[PDB]
């Protein structure tokens, strides 16, 4: 059985058909908040898939765990957030040599996934204030 948010971030880094999704309005306002950082983050996941590139083709699994789990250490929302969407784009990478689930991730998804009051806030908060702070300065 698993909290709202950790089954709404299954859900996002599973790419699930928004149908069979059990927490829809929040699944929604993640990927919104996912997409926004994506676009924000350009240059610096640039330079993250360039030192992952080696672990990521080599499906060194072990190896992005520890790289992540090792960026959260005391994390805030932003960057918990930051995290997930960067999670994100590698499970769509590693998806290209093998079929990966979110579950396999499981240990880094509870490190964004803790203080849950506090990372729904930034979701349906912060993070709607500055994607618009953003797109009002073109």
């Amino acid at each position: 059985m698993m909290s709202r948010l950790k089954t709404a971030v299954y859900d996002y880094l599973n790419d699930v058909d928004i149908t069979e999704c059990t927490e829809m309005d929040l699944l929604c306002q993640l990927s919104n908040c996912c997409d926004f950082i994506n676009e924000t983050y350009a240059k610096n996941y640039d330079t993250l898939y360039d030192i992952m590139e080696r672990d990521i083709l080599s499906y060194n699994i072990v190896n992005i765990k520890n790289t992540l789990t090792f960026a959260l250490r005391d994390a805030s929302p932003s960057v918990k957030l930051a995290t997930l969407t960067l999670l994100a784009s590698v499970i769509k990478k590693l998806n290209k040599i093998q079929h990966t689930d979110a579950a396999m991730f499981s240990e880094v998804i509870d490190g964004i996934v803790a203080e849950e009051q506090q990372v729904i806030g930034f979701i349906q908060k912060k993070c709607k204030y500055n994607t618009t702070y953003y797109n009002v300065r073109s």
